[PDB]
């Protein structure tokens, strides 16, 4: 996408990277906390 946006997972959720090591994805839409990939199923 020409703004950059790295196709990831929906542009509604957040993966940061806690200090644990472990990428945890936020979503911002309903405002929850996941470490596993949605994206994985």
């Amino acid at each position: 996408g020409s703004p950059g946006i790295q196709s990831f997972l929906p542009p509604g959720w957040e993966m940061r990277i806690a200090p644990n090591g472990r990428p945890f994805f936020i979503d911002h839409n309903t405002k929850t906390t996941t470490w596993e990939d949605p994206r994985l199923k």
